[PDB]
């Protein structure tokens, strides 16, 4: 039914996906509603989309091809169940499940657009992004590899690996460099702005030549020490843990908008007073979850008129 | 001592100083030395520093035209005691005590250069970067107010409060808008990108005429769960607590790495085997930390050839 086809701009249209947990339903409320005003697969209109942790699974399905009903089914089927795991050995095992069922064999060579995975180094503490071509590489480019030779699964397994409730993943470059690597969240669970350094810097495009949609998971009350006592035994480093995700990305994004005024960028992640969940670590009810499509939803259709403007 | 003066250019040079618990005694040791190379207080040639944490101590006294020995000596005075605490209530004390006692009254109009002493806003999850002068202000100049008419103590206590161990701080602007703070480490422990953003973009400095000169607290062996869970009775929260802020340090230098190439920039945080401590919170044995300021004076070593090329 995705039909509709677009001419070819100098434009640069980016899109950035938050990480969240399982409550990326609300990133898929939203996308949704991008497609179908579009009436093409996001691919074809974006051309470059940048993902961390969960919002990397989203990601690489968007550049893999994939329409947005036929993600929503695949994150349905295995996310809220990594997140109902309640043992760090059971959460890798789900995630390990995840990765290959959904991206199977696929590389960084099967992309139909650009791409960054985004995820931690345990040595460096810096990030390490997966990318599909050389051009969007900052340097070294004689060693470019796309993905580093590393599958999509094991890069978006990487991108979600948040240790301490996680195992950290190792990952072996086609460099012969081996790498243990932690979820992306740490450094840009918002990829906004990385995605911002490969359009700018990298790509060499004009300001006035790029369009950014961010979409986050939303903002929802937040739960309380009780709640999170009854469900959790290390309650409060689980607390930290989302407090500190939620800092890194609206402070990424108020980084993105102090140092790139001039981009034309639009952020989508509202808050809502409802539903009251645990947190993205934690969340995996799906009575729950699935009401923040419906949100998604409703937050495009607050900026629908802009969108039309953005992506045509 | 310090009687050597300098002229003046168009190069706007930038000290930005990382947060690290007690272990800014490093930080002290390269400072010292790049004071003594220079053969004037810092605030002399230095036009912007910026700092994090317990980095803003020492940020708020450069800018109040200490000399380095002279903050080492209220640094050790006050900062150890502070991570010496073992109860959140003990903690807000000690830290309310040092603010005071060591800033007093003093205020952003106090200042002798320019100054940013980073927060983090609890209910936004933006920074709050208390400032000296509207002409580093990106927007809303109208109602800008030096310090937000906050004193010097209140934004360093609030840069220091690292809920959930210290209780928030709340302050009231001179515009009348009440805000909770906690510290800034959660959003730039390092500051330098933030301090570059002022330079850039605020002062419209041309990349070629800025020299950023970064400290930190430098790179330890990483204290074990065997050692924490002796010392600390929420030992993962602990442990998760450093870990997430290294990983803001060294990736927001990578960050900064990326999107400011041309911009000219010395970072000073070398790795040590030695002393093995507990983390920036917990850390307070003199005898530990007082070997760092050996160890800051050796990483400048490494660098005072390229330093005194920035410096003149
Ligand atoms: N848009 C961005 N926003 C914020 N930070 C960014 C961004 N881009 C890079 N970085 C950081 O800068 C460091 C060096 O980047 P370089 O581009 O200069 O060199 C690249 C490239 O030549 C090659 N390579 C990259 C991807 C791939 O799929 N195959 C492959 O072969 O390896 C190096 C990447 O390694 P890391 O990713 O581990 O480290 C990066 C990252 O920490
Ligand atoms: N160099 C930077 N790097 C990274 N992020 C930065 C940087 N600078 C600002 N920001 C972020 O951008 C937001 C809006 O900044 P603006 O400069 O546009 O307006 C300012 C100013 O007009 C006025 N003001 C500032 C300081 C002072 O001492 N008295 C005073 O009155 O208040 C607003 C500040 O409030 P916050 O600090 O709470 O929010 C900031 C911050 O989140």
């Amino acid at each position: 039914s995705l039909l509709t086809e677009y001419g070819n701009d100098n434009i640069c249209r980016v899109l950035a996906l938050d990480g969240g947990g399982a409550k990326g339903f609300y990133t898929l409320g939203v996308l949704k509603e991008i497609e179908a005003m579009l009436g093409c697969p996001l691919y074809k209109r974006f051309d470059l989309v940048f993902g961390t942790s969960t919002g990397a699974i989203i990601a690489a399905l968007i550049a893999l091809g994939y329409e947005v009903d036929q993600i929503h089914a695949l994150y349905t089927e295995h996310v809220p169940r990594v997140m109902s795991s309640r043992s760090a050995a059971a959460r890798t095992m789900a995630l390990q499940d995840l990765a290959k069922e959904v991206f199977q064999d696929k590389t960084f060579e099967d992309v139909l657009m650009g791409i960054g995975i985004v995820a931690t180094r345990w040595m460096t503490e810096r990030p390490m992004i997966f990318k599909g071509n050389v051009v969007q590489a900052h340097g070294r480019k004689g060693t470019f590899s796309p993905g580093f030779g590393v599958s999509i699964a094991d890069a978006v397994q990487a991108s979600c690996s948040a240790y301490p409730f996680f195992e950290r993943k190792v990952i072996v470059t086609a460099a012969g460099d081996k790498v243990e690597l932690i979820d992306g969240g740490y450094c840009a669970n918002n990829p906004t702005l990385f995605a911002i350094a490969d359009a700018t810097v990298a790509l060499k495009k004009d300001h006035k030549d790029i369009r950014v949609i961010n979409v986050g998971v939303g903002i929802y009350p937040e739960p309380k020490p009780g709640l999170l006592m009854r469900i959790a035994k290390k309650w409060l480093a689980v607390q930290l843990l989302q407090k500190t995700l939620e800092i890194n990305t609206q402070s990424m994004d108020q980084l993105r908008d102090i140092l790139f005024k001039d981009i034309p960028t639009i952020r989508i992640s509202d808050t809502f007073e409802r539903p009251e969940m645990a947190t993205d670590l934690l969340e995996y009810n799906l009575d729950k979850l699935n009401t923040l499509r419906q949100r998604g939803r409703e937050s495009f259709g607050a900026r629908e008129a802009q969108l039309r403007e953005f992506l045509i």
